[PDB]
């Protein structure tokens, strides 16, 4: 199979992820290098979508030279029947990987720390709060983990839709904080191997518990200390009270040794 973006022409390998009226596809150009391609119908798309679609696909291009653990986006061609957009291929996103390994290794976890951090404060310095982060949203190209996306452009019923990422401030309605709680989430994860209400089946106990005060999050004791400490700050129910990107960024975590 084949397809064109902007005269440029690309032979599908393999579909990669789906959507309502998305697609992604592995693909090869004329010069046999791997992309993906994310093919969007906007056939049943109102102005809103339209909107949210061209404000994210907006930031993902502008966000480029800023950092590099932003999702690479090499090129776009927008009608008003579709979108195709030709961007870095990933090995996995950060959630199928987790699922997959049994351990973690504490310098792969520090390092993929790191990028998450990188990419979330470069969204944050553009007045982006994505609101929705979970380990779905990275992918790892190279040992090093990506941003894919901004939270802007409007979901789609195909991780989505889970609350296990939730901040306590999301559950009682937005600031940068919100997403510090999220990626705290992450952390916990690549930590104990679970999220901090995951043991909660029950969606309306679990939100519940998330906004509880009075319910401990538990903190086994772990060889890394400056890791507690850091699980510890991020999951402060308070926002106020949270720590903020810029003082995890000069956290002994990120880096001492
Ligand atoms: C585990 O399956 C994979 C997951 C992600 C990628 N790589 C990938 C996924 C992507 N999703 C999007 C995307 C951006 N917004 N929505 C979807 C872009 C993109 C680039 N590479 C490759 C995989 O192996 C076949």
């Amino acid at each position: 199979q084949s397809m064109s973006v902007k005269g440029r022409i690309y032979s599908i390998l393999k579909q990669i992820g789906s959507g309502g009226s998305s697609k992604v596809f592995q693909v090869l150009n004329e010069k046999k290098q791997i992309y993906a391609i994310k093919y969007v119908n906007l056939e049943e798309a109102d102005n809103q979508t339209l909107d949210s679609y061209r404000n994210e696909i907006a930031y993902l291009n502008k966000l480029q030279q800023h950092s590099d653990k932003i999702i690479r986006l090499y090129d776009y061609e927008i009608t008003d029947q579709y979108i195709y957009m030709v961007m870095e291929c990933g090995n996995i996103d950060l959630n199928s990987w987790l699922k997959k390994k049994k351990s973690i290794d504490p310098w792969e976890r520090k390092s993929y720390w790191k990028n998450m951090l990188e990419a979330v404060h470069t969204i944050h310095q553009h007045g982006i709060v994505h609101s929705d982060l979970k380990p779905a949203n990275f992918l790892i190209v190279d040992g090093m983990l990506k941003l894919i996306d901004f939270g802007i452009a409007n979901q789609m019923q195909p991780q989505v839709g889970t609350v296990n990422y939730m901040p306590p401030e999301a559950i009682k309605d937005i600031s940068p904080k919100s997403d510090v709680w999220s990626l705290g989430c992450i952390l916990y994860y690549m930590t104990y191997g679970k999220t901090p209400f995951q043991q909660i089946i029950n969606q309306i106990s679990k939100l519940h518990a998330i906004i509880d005060p009075n319910h401990e999050i538990e903190f086994p004791d772990i060889p890394e200390k400056d890791l507690q400490d850091v699980l510890k700050c991020c999951l402060k129910r308070d926002p106020k009270q949270r720590i903020s990107i810029p003082e995890l960024l000069a956290h002994p975590y990120v880096q001492i040794q």
